[PDB]
């Protein structure tokens, strides 16, 4: 896109809970960008209080952004009734519960209830991840039948792998939902659900992602049976930001 | 000129906030009297990277991208340092551990905390979710939401009438001015809580004492009533950014 955005947009990726300062060094070596415009770029955030230049020389995000993502956090807080379910959900399931979103090419997850498993799904809120892998992509894909051609594209199975993807699409639509091991990461599994708005459209996918030794055939019928009646029940309650 | 537009992809998302979460292009174009050619063009930018979402009703609204730092802007917040000052002095003052609680769907959440050094004393665990139900704290937290009061009730261990009961105790409350309750969370506990508000007046959080109710006597609690009440008006007076 435009480079001085996706450059500002790319140094504050670098601000995440692991990372909750960052030198300048370690912003131009993260950005892979030249010093001299760094050192533009972050005095720019800096006035503007995007970025906090702290005492001991380092910086961290400022007061604007965290006003911006505070704002974010409550336009995508799913209601207080559909957290509820979700949480229930993890606790009966022992998963990490993810309700998914489509943005582009792009899967991303907006609402998140952890289970307290110590291996679990910790998938990050907010960060873009493919469609052409996991049960969300697929799901999220009923409502998006005219990019099944570019996701494939996409995918390292590139442009051939269309008609596949398309039949396990229509697979999960008869099924009513996408259960995979393994195709985004190695140990990986995740149960997804379509959420649907009033005219049945697919607006979401809601999801259990976990480890695949917990999403065994003695295991996933229950799974199944408690993500259908969550699922069920969110669609109802509505989404309302969606 | 690589300067020029980030300055621009920040006067646009300054445009969003409590009060318009949402914006059409017009509002970006009129509120940032840039060209409509530059908007559209920055906008289809931040669009593909998830900083805004387009809504079906033509509006923009901040995107999923933005909720990547919701966790560590979580783990990081904090008082401002002033405001901390002031709590400290206030557990000098009393000789109690000062908590600032905010609600957090149905529970209050302990997010900063001065303890006393006093050998029994309140020791409540920071960001641990406990009821809404029970205590000082919990009751001025339910200023701000008295549409939450029957499911909070329902979530108590108490009978059908207790419903009513809470919805009366919290209007003493806002009369009043703050809370002094005994027992309620456990036997030998006591706590004080005032309302602290965001600029408007509505309560976002709630200044608490809590201790041995045996502190809490007929000729300790007015010092407590009036250093609490000071603390409250003046962390109030210089604001929680982050809580409001």
């Amino acid at each position: 896109g435009v480079r001085s955005v996706t450059r500002v947009i790319d140094l504050l990726e670098l601000f995440d809970a692991a990372h909750p300062t960052r030198s300048l060094k370690e912003l131009v070596e993260g950005t892979k960008l030249p010093k001299t415009t760094v050192v533009r770029l972050v005095a720019t955030m800096c006035a503007r209080s995007v970025l906090t230049s702290r005492a001991d020389g380092s910086y961290s995000l400022g007061p604007e952004m965290l006003r911006w993502v505070r704002l974010a956090g409550r336009t995508w807080a799913p209601p207080e009734e559909v957290v509820d379910i979700m949480r229930q959900l993890s606790a009966d399931t022992g998963e990490t519960v993810n309700l998914y979103i489509r943005q582009g090419l792009s899967r991303v997850v907006v609402a998140q209830c952890e289970s307290t498993a110590t291996v679990r799904s910790v998938i990050p809120l907010g960060v873009p991840y493919p469609l052409w892998a996991g049960a969300a992509g697929k799901i999220l894909l009923l409502a998006a039948p005219e990019l099944i051609d570019d996701v494939a594209a996409d995918s390292p199975h590139g442009p051939e792998f269309a008609d596949q993807l398309r039949e396990k699409v229509e697979d999960g639509r008869e099924r009513g939902y996408q259960l995979v091991h393994g195709e985004r990461e190695l140990g990986s599994s995740g149960l997804s659900f379509p959420l649907v708005d009033s005219h049945g459209t697919v607006v979401a996918a809601l999801t259990l992602g976990g480890p695949t030794g917990r999403f065994t055939e003695d295991r996933t019928p229950h799974y199944i049976e408690c993500t259908r009646a969550a699922a069920e029940e969110i669609s109802a309650i509505g989404l309302p930001g969606l």
